[PDB]
């Protein structure tokens, strides 16, 4: 009737349906062949018994605690990075050691990533290097002087790419629009002419500019089959002669696919003419680099990459290797996207056991317990929010201007 | 007197582009030449209601385009063949030919095209027991206008030249004096191998040092010179500027309404 999430149990009001929905945890959690009971003449079995649910008695009942607790992950107050471009708001952000280097750490840490640390400390998140590479970030521990460990410069890599802006719908502005290195593509110029007693607006010049690409793939099989029959006979006059008759049959089979884009671009002028009076009109299109700065507000989101090697020990995927293998995952740190990049997703459906497929949460929570993951997944999905000021820049697009001119009486 | 003194470098200028200001632009009378016929078209509009009508409408459009293409084709085949001999009544000793055979083929085409319109319409508004004339016209002219504005002047700036041997300001510092080129945009930002600013502003970065060590120029020639060297060299340039225009092969088109006769 209501779900249980397994880091509330204790035992001391557990219905049939209730213990068989959560089983496996509940299994888990109990000692081999141990037997208790559940309610309402029911009882649940320990490993041994398969965890077998049948009729029974018992005085140590499963009891889930009378008035518990909700679990969800708190929500912190934005932090506030100082204005700049793009590039300083980024390197402002991967260069905070206690509001972003720890907690990435620690939550890579708790998920059974090896080495998470440098070599002059003895510390998760300490000793840690940043450095710029390509369009992202790569945080990793130090490994300068030597270790102590099996595998120990084996580093556990942490990435950080793909940034994304929210912004505030009131705040965009943009500049000056500059245009360079034009060249033209076709221009037409034309007159209106109104010779009637009231005003005319019965007017329309229009200039349209198409282009396109297409491909194609073909592939054919085919088979023949042919059949020759020769003889030689004497005609009269023409002697001895030699006949031959053929008989031929084929076969053939094709198919194909292809594709396309088309880009166009159309300018129009329906100018209002007074009586007894002509007007000039004239439409020109070009080609252009176009450049205009901005500014503007925004809320940052971005994708966080771990990679390493899980711990032999114990580790928090759903299959818990034990042979070390090398591990990549991606979490997005912003709105939804898909379920297995989404933390909050995953936590929430902790209690459903056919939905966990890429992380087990309910082991972590075993692990260090509930309020400490509760604060490290607070901390690290805590709201960023600074000023942005940018250019733009594009090559070969389209500039165009349409004119009125002026009335001339008749 | 000097290794290679003979080798000047080069300083090249080019590619000025103008940011006009908005309320300065003007041009004159726009005059043709070799005037080539399209197409034509007259008609009437006869309205024998007792209410205006404005429900007409002639149009005429003209279009162009042109395209191209390009494929590869390649195949395999298999054939095997038998023969033999026999006799058979009447026909006697005769010859017996079997042959079976297969292939295959694969293609692979690309292509693209580029299509011009224009089109020109008139819809006239006719009164109550009236007739009303139009025509259309299009042709094609060569066009010419003069123009004046005031704008502010950019270009690009390229060095060419080789490279010293007891040190340069190259990320990689070369030694071997190899023969160098490298373009500047001076004004707005368009890339960033070409940008002073950007490259000057994010000096603090290791990561972004790719074309130029600006901290190398610092170092050797203090922080206030390469300052007031860049400013220099950045400044803004405004001026005022006269010009004409012409171009071959353009369109030229004529719409008309003509007077009312009452019916």
């Amino acid at each position: 009737a209501e779900p249980v999430y397994p880091d509330q149990l204790r035992l001391f009001p557990v219905n049939r349906e209730e213990a068989q929905s959560v089983k496996s945890n509940i299994v888990g959690m109990m000692g081999q062949w141990q037997i208790s009971g559940l309610a309402n003449g029911w009882v649940i079995m320990g490993p041994g018994y398969n965890g077998e649910i049948k009729p029974g008695t018992a005085s140590n009942t499963w009891c889930y605690p009378t008035n518990p607790v909700t679990g969800e992950i708190p929500t912190l107050s934005a932090l506030d990075i100082p204005d700049g471009d793009e590039v300083d708001v980024q390197w402002r952000l991967v260069h905070d050691s206690a509001n972003f280097i720890k907690p990435t750490s620690y939550l890579a840490h708790y998920l059974g990533y090896a080495w998470v640390g440098g070599n002059h400390s003895q510390y998760v998140g300490e000793d840690m290097d940043v450095t710029r590479d390509g369009d992202g970030w790569v945080i990793r521990g130090n490994n300068d002087g030597g270790c102590d460990g099996y595998r120990c410069g084996d580093k556990t890599a942490i990435k950080v790419s793909n940034f994304a802006y929210n912004l505030d719908p009131d705040s965009f502005k943009h500049g000056d629009v500059t245009q360079s290195d034009r060249q033209l593509v076709k221009t037409v110029v034309g007159w209106a002419v109104n010779d009637s007693d009231t005003p005319q607006s019965g007017y329309d010049v229009t200039l349209r500019y198409d282009t396109a690409t297409n491909w194609s793939k073909t592939n054919t099989y085919g088979l023949s089959e042919a059949v020759t029959t020769k003889n030689a006979f004497k005609w009269p006059l023409v002697g001895e002669t030699e006949l031959s008759i053929e008989i031929a049959a084929n076969q053939s089979w094709a198919s194909q696919n292809g594709g396309s884009t088309t880009t166009s671009l159309s300018q129009s002028v329906r100018p209002t003419v007074p009586a007894r009076s002509k007007i000039p009109v004239k439409i020109e299109l070009y080609k252009a680099d176009i450049s205009y700065p901005y500014e503007f507000k925004a809320d940052v989101s971005y994708d966080l990459t771990l990679s390493g090697f899980l711990r032999w020990g114990g580790n928090a995927w759903y299959t818990h290797p034990d042979n070390r293998p090398n591990w990549n995952h991606t979490f997005v740190i912003g709105p939804y996207k898909d379920k297995a990049s989404s933390i909050r997703y995953q936590w929430d459906k902790r209690y459903i056991p056919g939905e966990v497929k890429w992380w087990d949460w309910n082991w972590t929570i075993q692990q260090n317990g509930l309020s400490t993951m509760q604060n490290n997944l607070a901390r690290v999905l805590r709201p960023v929010r600074a000023g942005i000021t940018g250019d733009f820049s594009a090559e070969s697009q389209f500039a165009g201007n349409i004119e009125i001119g002026a009335p001339v009486p008749l």
